[PDB]
């Protein structure tokens, strides 16, 4: 798995279309949301991570609660993104992890969020900009 | 090299502290910037591009450039960003090669903007989530 933290004073989604023919399903509450003072978890769940879902999970749940505990966020966000991988898990399998370190995080302590699965989505993002601000994590 | 692109609304930034001891220089008027309706481009140079920084930086140069005709943006920022590789080029390398991807993409005849280099950054970006909007490149 790799991931992208970054510590945002605001971030916002809007659900657009759907990127695969099932999506996850959605109230037309989730189509939209947002939260301030916020560390966001961009995740790309990838082939390798199929071998050990609990593992490459406790892992992130870790390595991101720690960079929260670090910048002080108590807000959390969790996201899928293709983008930093080119050896993408299954859907499946990709949904699995996501929800395993949202309820890590959550059993952790922190408010979580997170996004659908299967959509694009649009994003607004402010970056605070300070040294810890952004930073990956590779977790295999 | 690896690459982010960001087809955005819009893309907004303000320098904050130097990363590098000896960043780039800037005018008071370059600590902030502002492009609409842009393609940007998170630039990851890595040590192999040291190999070749010209036939990496033309391929570059031309990933970006189909990118930006096919998702039609005439406005193309070109950002360094540490965070899609762990084997990174010495800040000659990584300047050198921006440096080059950002001429060639003027003279394409997109209008281009930069960000300064050696600095930590404050980013606002809107994002826009059709499915063009966020792909990855890697360029070796």
């Amino acid at each position: 798995m790799r991931v992208l933290l970054i510590h945002a004073d605001y971030f916002e989604y809007e659900v657009k279309d759907k990127a695969l023919k099932n999506p996850e399903p959605i109230s037309e509450d989730m189509k939209r949301g947002r939260m301030e003072e916020v560390l966001v978890a961009f995740i790309s769940v990838e082939k390798v991570d199929e071998k050990n879902p609990e593992e490459v999970s406790l892992k992130a749940i870790e390595e991101i609660s720690k960079v929260a505990e670090q910048v002080k966020a108590e807000n959390v966000f969790v996201s899928p993104w293709a983008h930093l991988s080119s050896e993408l898990a299954k859907p499946s399998v990709a949904m699995d992890i996501l929800n395993r370190v949202y309820q890590g995080l959550k059993e952790r302590g922190f408010n979580v969020g997170k996004a659908p699965f299967g959509y694009y989505i649009a994003v607004k993002i402010s970056c605070k900009g300070h040294p810890l601000a952004e930073l990956s994590r590779t977790i295999v």
